[PDB]
């Protein structure tokens, strides 16, 4: 065969191979020796420069052109008299959604084609990201019939502070540590719950009240911003046969919306540009309620199903996950919110996969990422071999500015 | 240069050393991962891997350095010079089959890894006998249900010759016959081995769940076909510990997972044909045996029996019949006394086994996506580690079907 490589799908004996690594400009973690595929965590820019351009104007089939010439040359001559360049807006559109569609752990990426951008590059106070922020919640939102969105904030500037959203997600919930040593609401969310109240936040006391926005525009201090519970759409959990559940008081938020990445593209680092769309049921039932890190419920629920949880093979934890990620569909559907649950989801990706392959020849993805957590080999996915490599534009990690 | 690994779950930190002593590449660069990926696409390098075995060897009993462990080394360089090869003594094939299993990244039951049970066949010259000592493996490891882990090592490969072969990918399974239309009746896993056993002249059964006979190959002749006595084969009716019409389905599973398809690499020989078996752990029957969509595939049976909404996959009735499928396979190996571990037992004991290891030897190699089950991952606490990948020796390897 080519010397790219072979990835099978072990459910139906298909075979494809993958060109699209080639592409690749970055290493990952993996070496011949080992592979840490596990693990969670002026010329170099204009050569990224240069690469993104062409990348835009291939994407408009104008590659080559004299347009294509002319925008290279303009982009050299910004960063020969600069330092830095500037992307116009649709060059913009296009890299972040080229983002969203090389985002290996993203189940979701069907819907890469589909997403609003905003263009908040304008910004220039705290007060004002609030505003685009609070505007990027209304529009995604949408009361319920859920949109991708990206909101866009001033790229990084030579010696000058970054713009930067403290909070990971735009909507999470408080974590309290309590006198006894645990937790009430989120255990992920402790350490930003006391930075809120450290810049004044009066704080609740409740297992779910919804954090306040810790701000920063460049070289100031962050600033708090409570949003209004009216844009923050919750929705109480309920099970379709279970009447006790509803009883138990558990809720969650409807916009997963990601606000401590990085976006790159072309060489320029976008340190502030939340983006959301809607969840796959299992992040919510499985991870956010049952991990043992989290809300850790699994337990508590077993007990009210009055499973055996004395022994592991009465299977008392997989019986409860089911139920409560059964819950999180049931009560998302009823309250009219967009969600998708992890069987469709997968489904869909699996249909992405082969789109990718035929635009592209390839797809890179973290198998162990887009495998659910719950029911693996259940889905079309869990049988899937995947290549996973590092494509710009890209989202990255970066470090929690405090 | 040595990786950082992390739990999620505790916050907890450790440094893989170990992997520094792989000399064998996998196949990810810093290019691309290939983790996901199942299978990988003369005198001076057998000897150091020859010398490299005995100081595992001698070091493991706590003699490095001693006479013995000279004298051993000068016989390995003595008989490699001379003749291109050399023989193991059993003592030493003891500590290189532990070893493989011990260096296994996709095994999650390495905690038993140091209580194996190992037959030397070297002495076999015959399919015939190959069959006398693979029965003897049988009744040794299946126990009467009281399962015991063993391994049987069959004569290694030689440079002018064929290799001595178990066609069979394990000494017991289920055969799969192709049907007119088109579907598979048993396991359609076994299609391709069932009609070798036909051309072999095996008179086939035509139920679902039929045990394969043994395809045995002796160097450079035809395999032969041996069937297994029934009495050798324990198996369990599978009945659901509520669910009254569960037994109904007329489900079943053998007792003893035994790999027969594997090479098993010690000191750089190789041992082509050396069948290992332990026990199950539940979900291996439960959610891949019989719920994979090109296996036994009854999720659907099963989820009309519970009257679940099939029309949507949002009723989660592939997740509800799975689970039901799983307690089963548990509460009726638990009723006829056969040794089984449920999933959550098991990755416990596979944590135990990571901070063994990290004392011992400073890491374990574990390839992640083998380790977390397939179902209800994140409720085990392998989901939640990190894990390093990496090809130490001994080794078990995969190797061509024979045919
Ligand atoms: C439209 C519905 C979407 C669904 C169902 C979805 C689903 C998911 C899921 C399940 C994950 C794994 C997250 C985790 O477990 O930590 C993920 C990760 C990710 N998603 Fe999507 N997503 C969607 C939309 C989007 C959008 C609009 C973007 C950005 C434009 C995006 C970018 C990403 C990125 C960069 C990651 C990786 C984060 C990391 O590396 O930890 N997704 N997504
Ligand atoms: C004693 C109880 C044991 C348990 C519960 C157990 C469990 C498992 C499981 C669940 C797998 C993954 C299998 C798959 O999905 O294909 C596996 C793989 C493996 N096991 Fe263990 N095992 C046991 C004993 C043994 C023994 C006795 C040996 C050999 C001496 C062994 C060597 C291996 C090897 C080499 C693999 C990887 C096979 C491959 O790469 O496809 N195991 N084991
Ligand atoms: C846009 C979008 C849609 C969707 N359905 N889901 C998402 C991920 C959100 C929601 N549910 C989890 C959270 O994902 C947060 C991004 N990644 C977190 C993983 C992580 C990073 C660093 C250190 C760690 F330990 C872990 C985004
Ligand atoms: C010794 C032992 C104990 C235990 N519990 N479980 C086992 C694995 C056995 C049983 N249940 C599955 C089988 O595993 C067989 C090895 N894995 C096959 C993976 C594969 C897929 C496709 C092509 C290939 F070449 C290989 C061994
Ligand atoms: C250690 C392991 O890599 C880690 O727990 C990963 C596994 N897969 C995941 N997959 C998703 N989608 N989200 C996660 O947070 C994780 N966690
Ligand atoms: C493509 C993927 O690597 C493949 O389906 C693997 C995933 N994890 C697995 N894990 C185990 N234990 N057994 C398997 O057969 C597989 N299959
Ligand atoms: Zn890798």
């Amino acid at each position: 065969g080519p010397k790219f490589p072979r990835v099978k799908n072990w459910e139906l004996g298909s075979i494809t191979y993958d060109t699209l690594c080639a592409q690749s400009q970055q290493d990952g973690p993996c070496t011949p020796r080992r592979c840490l595929g596990s693990l969670v965590l002026a010329e170099q820019l204009l050569s990224q420069a240069r690469d993104f351009i062409n990348q835009y104007y291939s994407s408009i089939k104008r590659s080559g052109s004299q347009a294509h010439e002319e925008r290279l040359q303009e982009v050299e001559a910004e960063v020969a008299s600069t330092g830095t360049y500037h992307l116009r807006e649709s060059e913009l559109v296009f890299g972040a959604k080229q983002a969203w569609r090389n985002a290996p752990r993203c189940v979701g990426r069907i819907q890469w084609g589909k997403l609003q951008v905003f263009d908040a590059r304008d910004c220039s106070s705290a007060q004002e990201m609030f505003t685009y922020i609070c505007n990027h919640i209304k529009y995604a939102t949408n009361r319920g019939n859920l949109r991708s969105a990206i909101t866009v904030f001033p790229q990084r500037a030579p010696g000058r502070g970054d713009f930067r959203i403290w909070n990971s997600q735009l909507v999470r919930y408080a974590g309290y540590r309590q006198q006894d040593g645990s937790v009430r609401g989120d255990p992920a969310n402790v350490e930003i719950t006391e930075l809120c109240i450290q810049h004044g936040w009066t704080p609740g006391n409740g297992r779910f009240d919804v954090l306040p926005l810790l701000l920063q525009a460049p070289d100031e201090a962050p600033e708090l911003f409570v949003l209004p519970p009216e844009l923050v759409l919750e929705v109480p959990l309920e099970h379709p046969t279970l009447e006790w559940f509803a009883a138990l008081g558990l809720r969650w938020y409807a916009l997963p919306a990601v606000s401590n990445m990085l976006l790159e593209i072309g060489g320029l680092e976008f340190s502030a540009a939340p983006f959301s769309g809607w969840y796959m049921s299992t992040e919510i039932g499985t991870r956010d309620l049952c991990d043992p890190h989290r809300y850790n419920i699994l337990e508590d629920v077993a007990v009210c199903m009055d499973l055996d949880t004395r022994t592991t093979s009465s299977l008392w934890k997989d019986k409860a996950a089911v139920e409560i990620n059964l819950a999180v569909l049931h009560s998302f559907q009823l309250a009219k919110v967009t969600i998708v649950d992890h069987h469709a989801a997968t489904v869909s990706f699996m249909k992405h996969l082969d789109n990718e392959q035929k635009a592209r020849g390839g797809c890179p993805a973290d198998w162990a990422w887009i495998v659910p957590p719950i029911s693996g080999s259940l889905t079309p996915v869990f049988h899937q071999e995947m290549v996973n490599y590092i494509l710009s534009p890209a989202f990255r990690y970066q470090p929690d500015p405090w």
